[PDB]
This record gives structure tokens, C-alpha cells and sequence, in this order.
């Protein structure tokens, strides 16, 4: 229990000192809190917030006060009490599974993963969010990148056999051309905006494609129709019918990522938290699988020399080898084990006739009205799994974190874009604005933003995580525990974040599709892509008329 008024009066006592008005305000607010049995969890949190605010006013007003040490201890007690309020007052989570697949047709691989969740959660309504207006974004991005690859290989043909023209130099020159093609597209998009705003994204994208890359609108229309038909058959839920999201102050950010940046991961980041806030339930990336029954492989000991990641992937690969639930699932880890260990997996699985004996169900989940729970890995929290009741306090804090992060980004980036200059010029203008605008609080967040323009086009560019992804979640949890909004300087450690984490039992994260990121790539994949592009040029395109 949080200290009562008598107990704080004892802690912050200063003999023969008159009670300041600001001090009595804290004592009155504390006493009111202890008499809020009839009130909601959010009302109780907002009272604690008020008490923390009144305590900060006292400390800021009377800088040298003898009460200040005890009041700073009381501030620690308020944080502890928020955690007790969070952990002790749970309400049911709406039985909704939310997935997002935007920007193009959904692959059978995504559907096969989604179907594993449906099969062991018969009691759950499933939404696969898609955007009926933007099925051609993945096609636009692929077209433009392929064009920029060809133009780079052509322009630097003479240098391609030179090892000093490495993968890094290739991606730098390609980015110059990609930025000009993206600038050409957005200067086109916003010119066309102010002709017929009753044209959907796919309509304007078809004219860019079947103008300047000579694509067949017959086949593009077929692609849209097959995409709409397929998603409609697989629990499709259209973003364009989600009115609170369309009307809200994050929709412009969604459309920025979807249409200007072609970052479907960032767009999914913005949409998923609005789906949780507005509907409640559990969000999952399409590369996530249900938790494995915790004791399924209890009888098989992990080899000492092998990583946790190797062992978790081998368990899913064993399931898919012998039960074949997901066709064409890799066995690349499982195949590294000798016949003895392989046979132990086979004999464990040979005695199970139903998927419910392999994969666990979510069942009846509960969470705090205050919180959003987040998945985690050895590197920290990750928003590939989220649980929230409808209109949770944290869902609102996360939306506002994302909005504030985009406010700061766009304030420095958008001037540069609008000055019709090339990639490197735009980059330096942007970076100069960042270093000029940086302050003590937000400084560290700034400087994580410098590579924003490169997201999806360069190896090891992860800016999305700092804007719409995990950092926004950590900052929202800091907002909740520090009774404020707009935390930019994150000091939470894993002990703090552990209170907001989804149990490992509720998600299998170590899947085949999880190892293949759709919006980022590492140096090894970059080197291999560069070798692939030179091969397809020298042995393919160069030899053609
Ligand atoms: O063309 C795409 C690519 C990505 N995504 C969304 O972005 C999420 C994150 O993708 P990914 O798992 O590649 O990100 P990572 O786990 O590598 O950070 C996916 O689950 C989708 O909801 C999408 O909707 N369409
Ligand atoms: O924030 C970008 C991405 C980070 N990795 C997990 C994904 O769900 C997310 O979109
Ligand atoms: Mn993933």
C-alpha cells in the first residue's frame, strides 16, 4: 500500500515549520487517493499523476527545503504504487487477433502462419488489416529500385570489375538515383493532388507505372482484383473502413510512410497501435507463430554448444518436418542434428494426433486498463507482439509518442525535401537541421534520425525502431511511470520493462519468416545482393537488345 497522509506527514516532518500551501495540497491529494475505492483504474492513475505533479511543484518552488529528501522518496513510492495498481486490477482482453498486411497481395506463407493462430484460437475473432487503396505500393517500390539498380550498374559499368567499387559504394550511388525517383514520384503525387482527390492511391500509382515503366493496366487490375479477393477470403479488414483511424492525427503519418517512403513496416507500426486502442486484443506480425505447449520437448535436453535461437528454431522445424502444418518450412537447423536427436523429436511428435497438443491457445487473457504488453527478445522489447484492452492508457501514450517523434522528424526533413535538391544535398540540409535543433532531453533521439531517408535502401538502417517502433513503447512506459507525456531521454532498464512484457509461452518468435526482415537487411545480405545484381547484369541484361 502507498503511505497514507499521517505516514507522509511523519516522513516530511520539519519540527516547528509551518505547512506551506503547496505541502498541504500534496497531503490533501494523497488522502483523496486513499478514498477512491469507487473510481476507475484510469481515475486512480490520474490522481497519482496529480499527486506527483503537486510534489514536483513543491520541490521546484522550495529548492532548499528540508522536506525535499522525504518528498523525493515519496515520488519513488508513487512509481511502486502505479505498478501495484497495474498488476492488481486486470480486465478481460477482447478476443481479437490483429494482423497487418498492406502494400500488396498477401503471400500463402503469411496465410499459413495466420491459419496456425485460427486453428488453436477458435474463440478469437481475426482481423487481417489491408488497405484496399494501396495494393500497388510494393510493385511501385520494386519497379523503382530495379530501375535504380540498372541505372547504377550501367553508369559505373567501367568500375564493376574494380574491387574498390564495393557494395557500400554501389548502395551510395543507387540511393542518389532512388531519391531522385522518389522525389519525382512525390512531386508528381502532390501535383496530381488538386486535380481529382476522388482518385485512390492505386489509380495514381497505375498512371506512374503504365506511364514511365510501361506496365500493362490489364494485369495490374487483375493483380488488385486477386489481392482484394484473397484478403477478403482470409479475414480481411479494410483500413479504408476504419473511421477513427482515418479521422485521427496519426493517419497523415500512416500515408507518409505508405505513399512517400514506401515503408510498409512503419505504416504497420502506426496502424497496429490504433487498432489496439480502438478495438482491443492482441496484435501479431505475420511472421509470428503460436506458443509451443511448454512441456512438448521437456524430455529432450538442449545441447550445451548450441544457441537458444538454434534450439527454438529446431523445435518449430521438428514440428513442421513431422506434422507438415506449414508446407515448405525450412529444416536447415533440424538437419544439423545427428539421427539420435532427430529420432527423439520424431518419437515425441509421433504420439500427438491434434495441433492443440503441439501449439497452446491464448484463452481468456487479462491486462491492466493502464498498459500495453509487448514481446521481448535478448536485445529488448519488440512490437511484433502486443496485448491491450480497448482504449488502454498506454495505447494513447504510444500514439502520442509516435506523433511527437514525427513532429520533430518532419520539422527538419520536410524543408529539405521541398528544396528540389538531390539526395546528398537533401541529406546534409536535414542533418544540419538535426544538429541545430538537438537539445539535452531530445538530443540522443536526434542523431538516431540521420539515416531516415535510407530506410529500406541501405544495410543496417533501423530508424523506424526509434520513430514508430520499440523506442516509442519504452518512452510511453517511461511517460506512465514518470506521470508525464513526451519522454525523449529513455532511462528504463530491463527490470522496469519486465512489468510490460508478454510471457514467452504466448508467442513462438524464432520462426523462419522472422529471420527474413521485409524493411531492413544486414551487410552480408547487402554484399550478396550486389554480387547478384552484377551477375544478372553481366550474364543477363548487358547481353540483351
Ligand atoms: O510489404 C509489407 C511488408 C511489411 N509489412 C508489415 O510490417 C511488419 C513487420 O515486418 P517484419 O517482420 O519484416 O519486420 P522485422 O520483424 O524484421 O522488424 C509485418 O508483419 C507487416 O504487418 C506489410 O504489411 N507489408
Ligand atoms: O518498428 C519497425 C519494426 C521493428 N521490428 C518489429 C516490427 O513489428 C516493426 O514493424
Ligand atoms: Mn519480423
Amino acid at each position: 500500500s502507498l503511505v497514507n497522509r499521517k505516514q507522509l506527514e511523519k516522513m516530511a516532518n520539519v519540527r516547528f515549520r509551518t505547512q506551506e500551501d503547496e505541502y498541504v495540497a500534496i497531503l490533501d491529494a494523497l488522502e483523496e487517493y486513499h478514498n477512491m475505492s469507487e473510481n476507475t483504474v484510469v481515475e486512480k492513475y490520474l490522481k497519482l499523476k496529480d499527486i506527483n505533479s503537486l510534489t514536483d511543484i513543491y520541490i521546484d518552488t522550495y529548492k532548499k527545503s528540508g522536506r525535499n529528501k522525504a518528498l523525493k522518496k515519496f515520488k519513488e513510492y508513487l512509481v511502486t504504487e502505479v505498478l501495484e495498481l497495474k498488476n492488481n486490477n486486470l480486465t478481460p482482453v477482447e478476443k481479437n487477433l490483429h494482423f497487418v498486411w498492406i502494400g500488396g497481395q498477401i503471400n500463402d506463407t503469411a496465410i499459413n502462419y495466420i491459419n496456425q493462430w485460427k486453428d488453436v484460437n477458435s474463440d478469437y475473432n481475426v482481423n487481417v488489416f489491408y488497405d484496399s487503396n494501396a495494393f500497388l505500393i510494393n510493385t511501385l517500390k520494386k519497379t523503382v529500385v530495379e530501375s535504380a539498380i540498372n541505372d547504377t550498374l550501367e553508369s559505373f559499368r567501367e568500375n564493376l570489375n574494380d574491387p574498390r567499387f564495393d557494395y557500400n559504394k554501389f548502395f551510395r550511388k543507387r540511393m542518389e538515383i532512388i531519391y531522385d525517383k522518389q522525389k519525382n514520384f512525390i512531386n508528381y503525387y502532390k501535383a496530381q493532388r488538386e486535380e481529382n482527390p476522388e482518385l485512390i492511391i492505386d489509380d495514381i500509382v497505375k498512371t506512374y507505372l503504365s506511364n514511365e515503366y510501361s506496365k500493362e493496366i490489364d494485369e495490374l487490375n487483375t493483380y488488385i482484383e486477386e489481392s482484394l479477393n484473397k484478403i477478403t477470403q482470409n479475414s480481411g479488414n479494410d483500413v479504408r473502413n476504419f473511421e477513427e483511424f482515418k479521422n485521427g492525427e496519426s493517419f497523415n503519418l500512416y500515408e507518409q510512410e505508405l505513399v512517400e517512403r514506401w515503408n510498409l513496416a512503419a505504416a504497420s507500426d502506426i496502424l497496429r497501435i490504433s487498432a489496439l486502442k480502438e478495438i482491443g486484443g492482441m496484435y501479431l506480425d505475420v511472421d509470428m507463430l503460436p506458443g509451443i505447449q511448454p512441456d512438448l520437448f521437456e524430455s529432450i535436453e538442449k545441447p550445451s554448444s548450441v544457441t537458444v535461437d538454434f534450439w527454438e528454431m529446431t523445435k518449430l522445424e521438428a514440428i513442421m518436418k513431422y506434422k507438415e502444418y506449414i508446407p515448405e518450412y525450412t529444416s536447415e537447423h533440424f538437419d544439423m542434428l545427428d539421427e539420435e536427436v532427430q529420432s527423439s523429436f520424431e518419437s515425441v511428435l509421433a504420439s500427438k494426433s491434434d495441433k492443440s497438443e503441439i501449439f497452446s491457445s491464448l484463452g481468456d487473457m487479462e491486462a491492466s486498463p493502464l498498459e500495453v504488453k509487448i514481446a521481448f527478445n535478448s536485445k529488448g522489447i519488440i512490437n511484433q507482439g502486443l496485448i491491450s484492452v480497448k482504449d488502454s492508457y498506454c495505447s494513447n501514450l504510444i500514439v502520442k509518442q509516435i506523433e511527437n517523434r514525427y513532429k520533430i522528424l518532419n520539422n527538419s526533413l520536410n524543408p529539405a525535401i521541398s528544396e528540389d535538391n538531390d539526395f546528398n544535398t537533401t541529406t546534409n540540409t536535414f542533418i544540419d537541421s538535426i544538429m541545430a535543433e538537438a537539445n539535452a532531453d531530445n538530443g540522443r533521439f536526434m542523431m538516431e534520425l540521420g539515416k531516415y531517408l535510407r530506410v529500406g535502401f541501405f544495410p543496417d538502417v533501423k530508424t523506424t525502431i526509434n520513430l514508430s517502433g520499440p523506442e516509442a513503447y519504452a518512452a510511453a512506459y517511461q511517460d506512465l511511470l514518470m506521470f508525464k507525456e513526451g519522454s525523449m531521454n529513455i532511462h528504463l532498464i530491463e527490470a522496469d520493462l519486465r512489468n510490460f512484457e508478454i510471457s514467452k509461452t504466448n508467442i513462438s518468435q524464432s520462426t523462419e519468416q522472422e529471420m527474413a526482415s521485409l524493411w531492413s537487411f544486414d551487410d552480408a545480405r547487402a554484399k550478396a545482393q550486389f554480387e547478384e545484381y552484377k551477375r544478372n547484369y553481366f550474364e543477363g541484361s548487358l547481353l540483351e537488345h
